[PDB]
């Protein structure tokens, strides 16, 4: 369980589940970071402080999923680490 979850920080203000989950399914996608068929991301919690939890389908995909620490979402460099 904690190995298929990574935090993610400094995310945009007001984005959704949805918004979050896409854009990593796209880009993780397009990068090369999977190796099986599908989509990676499950689920986005975010917090009640400027925070959310990814849930992967796989630990494989979570660790890959660290190449990911920096990247730019919506004018936002993202923070992601091991929980
Ligand atoms: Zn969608
Ligand atoms: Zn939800």
């Amino acid at each position: 369980g904690s190995a298929r979850r990574l935090y993610v920080g400094n995310i945009p203000f007001g984005i959704t589940e949805e918004a979050m989950m896409d854009f990593f399914n796209a880009q993780m996608r397009l990068g090369g970071l999977t190796q099986a068929p599908g989509n990676p991301v499950l689920a986005v919690q975010i917090n009640q402080k400027n925070f959310a939890f990814l849930e992967f389908r796989s630990v494989d995909e979570t660790t890959q999923a660290m190449a990911f620490d920096g990247i730019i979402f919506q004018g936002q460099s993202l923070k992601i680490r091991r929980p």
